[PDB]
């Protein structure tokens, strides 16, 4: 049969899940245990760490607009994810994702990294713009390898 089930309307699907696509969750996996982590995330929300991811990510945003801070080139650069933008990140690129808007939602794609494989989270000094903390974890389910990790900064 179909680990994965049928095709569905993904609109629909969206719309049906606009109750968690938000504070306190905001984004909500639209299948379990895939090689392919398939998300939608909402708004609002902003955080403060940069993700270094060691595989690609992959978003498209499909309704309202966010953005990416970036570390590129030792500089503090921007990505806009207007509405309809796709984009392609290469793995490791640091990136901060700001979802101000209520309501916006993007897809998000990723790959279940591999046992060895470990994802970076850091934050950054607004002042000297120099690196503050680093963490590195193995991520395998990204609810429960996620929120302490968060809370012992804050
Ligand atoms: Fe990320």
């Amino acid at each position: 049969m179909l680990t994965y089930g049928a095709p569905f309307n993904f609109p629909r699907w969206i719309d049906e899940h606009a109750h968690l696509l938000k504070p306190p969750v905001g984004n909500r996996q639209v299948w379990q245990d895939s090689d392919f982590i398939v998300t939608v995330v909402g708004g609002p929300n902003h955080r403060t760490d940069y993700h270094d991811d060691p595989l690609e990510e992959f978003f498209y945003q499909l309704r309202g607009n966010a953005y990416l801070n970036l570390w590129v080139d030792g500089r503090r650069e921007r990505a806009d994810l207007k509405e309809g933008d796709i984009f392609l990140l290469p793995p490791h690129v640091r990136h901060s994702p700001q979802r101000p808007e209520a309501g916006s939602a993007c897809l998000v794609i990723e790959r279940q990294r591999p046992a060895g494989m470990l994802d970076g989270f850091e934050w950054y000094c607004d002042a000297c713009g120099h690196l503050v903390h680093r963490v590195e974890v193995q991520l395998k389910s990204i609810v429960t390898d996620l929120p302490p990790l968060f809370e012992s900064f804050y």
